[PDB]
């Protein structure tokens, strides 16, 4: 009864939420996770992702100077009224490093425009890239219209999609992601703090990601935290206050770590099984996986994890290509399969 208990999910004071394991992708808890909502400043997570991809590709460096044009002039564009701003002015020459902290830490809407023009030539072209990555990441309930999320009546996202964008930031552009844990930066002699109050919560190891709030959106937060090498991501959208979005996210993250653990039973290239092969330059095939296996299981139950496999075909016949799928690995707890992964040929076996 205790060994097999399924924990109850805490009550969460928000319109929608999700909690996922970064490594395994397992959804630990969810409510209304696919409902389309106003992302508010969470849009800037995708702005950051695009910029991160550009820097990873070597298109520009953090020390490069960006010239501010009239479109990023904070007090020359009333669309920016009442929003977070660096107070950029035309003709300033600001390092990429400062602008990306403006976007990431301050949600500076002017900074978003300046970087969009720098990275992609125009705001429209940059939004094109944002939406291209929406497609590349397989997000079903997300669409962007502007680089900052202002003036975007037809933009939307969801708790799931914002958690998945978080996952992508951490996984794909780690140098960009590393900025989100910074508690402050200085621009024009003015120190600017991070709005993610969970960075100061000494009871968790939170290192990201993004907050947002409007009247339509309510209070939004995408958070990520670690306990050792285990990492969870929470997205809470339509929270009720500044303090509530933090508190509700903390509830989810803490619950996740208490009841679940991530395990890595198999890495790419490690032989899991072997089987005879016919017609080959070797007599047996080495079989395993083509992507590292991470599972999320009930905490404490690693000892009870069992694995076995099935083969698609009666016989293996050479030629066998590297990563050729030949079966399925079943991971089991309490005599029930909880996870399956493709079983693949680890080394090509040509005909003899």
């Amino acid at each position: 009864n205790i060994k097999t208990m399924i924990p109850g999910v805490p009550q969460i004071d928000a319109e929608s939420y999700i909690l996922i394991d970064y490594n395994s992708g397992k959804v630990l808890a969810e409510q209304n996770a696919d409902v389309r909502r106003d992302p508010a400043s969470l849009t800037k997570m995708m702005t950051s992702y695009v910029i991160g991809q550009a820097m990873k590709a070597g298109k520009f460096k953090e020390t490069d100077l960006v010239t501010i044009g009239n479109d990023a002039w904070a007090t020359g564009n009333p669309v920016f009224k009442g929003s977070s701003l660096m107070f950029l002015k035309p003709g300033m020459q600001v390092p990429v490093s400062q602008l990306i902290r403006g976007i990431n830490l301050q949600s500076g809407n002017d900074a978003c425009v300046a970087m969009a023009d720098f990275a992609a030539g125009s705001q429209d072209a940059f939004v094109g890239l944002m939406n291209s990555y929406v497609n590349a990441l397989g997000l079903k309930n997300t669409h962007f219209q502007t680089v900052h999320g202002l003036d975007a009546d037809g933009q939307y996202s969801s708790a799931r999609d914002m958690a998945l964008i978080g996952q992508a930031l951490i996984r794909d552009v780690p140098n960009e992601y590393s900025i989100y844990k910074e508690k402050e930066f200085t621009f024009n002699g003015i120190r600017q703090l991070n709005r993610n109050g969970l960075l100061w919560d000494n009871s968790l190891n939170v290192d990201g990601i993004k907050t947002g709030h409007t009247d339509k959106a309510g209070y939004n937060l995408v958070a990520s935290a670690t306990e050792g090498q285990m990492r969870l991501i929470s997205a809470v959208m339509g929270g009720r206050t500044f303090k509530g979005r933090e508190a509700e996210s903390k509830k989810l993250l803490t619950w996740g770590f208490r009841f679940f653990e991530t395990v890595n039973p198999l890495k790419v290239g490690k032989e899991f099984a072997s089987e005879p092969v016919w017609f080959g330059d070797s007599d047996r095939a080495s079989l395993g996986v083509d992507k590292d296996v991470y599972l999320t299981i009930p905490r404490g139950r690693m000892k009870d994890l069992k694995a076995s496999y099935v083969l698609n075909s009666s016989e293996l016949h050479a030629p066998l290509q590297k990563n050729q799928v030949v079966g399925t690995i079943n991971f089991q707890l309490d005599g029930k399969t909880i996870e399956q992964r493709p079983l693949v040929v680890l080394q090509e076996i040509p005909e003899g």
